[PDB]
């Protein structure tokens, strides 16, 4: 399914803390974020997302429509200027954000009830599951 509407509550996290090392997230950012339990509520119309990373911690929010490059400031991750664009490949949508960074972006994609999601930075991979709530 391509269909990945839902508040998400984070059940699984891993390499979160080497996922913020390469982005170059400051020590103390990173020791207190790696700790956190994280949420994901993705609004989906079409190819219109809207989607809303949170934690105790961070509040980090983009919209965009699937096909349609989009200029980006990454904001309070790592404050970062990217030329972004979100596609399908089969089932996974997939992010490639173009910048300083290389093999920067994220993909996502749906086994039964949970949401899978790989946040990759250089040559890191954070791997997550989600429950749908
Ligand atoms: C599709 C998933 C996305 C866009 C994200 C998943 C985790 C994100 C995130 C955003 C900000 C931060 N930080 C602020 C200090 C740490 C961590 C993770 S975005």
């Amino acid at each position: 399914t391509r269909d990945q509407n839902g508040t998400w509550e984070m059940e699984s996290n891993e390499n979160f803390e080497g996922w913020m090392k390469a982005l170059d997230i400051d020590f103390a950012t990173r020791k207190i974020a790696v700790r956190l339990t994280q949420t994901l509520v993705i609004d989906q119309d079409g190819d219109n997302f809207k989607v809303k990373s949170t934690s105790t911690f961070w509040n980090y929010d983009v919209d965009f429509t699937v096909g349609v490059e989009f200029d980006e400031y990454t904001k309070s991750l790592d404050n970062r200027h990217v030329k972004a664009l979100v596609t399908w490949e089969g089932d996974v949508l997939v992010c490639v954000q173009k910048g300083e960074k290389e093999n920067r972006g994220w993909k996502k994609w749906i086994e039964g009830d949970k949401l899978y999601e790989e946040l990759t930075c250089g040559d890191q991979v954070c791997r997550q599951v989600f429950k749908k709530k």
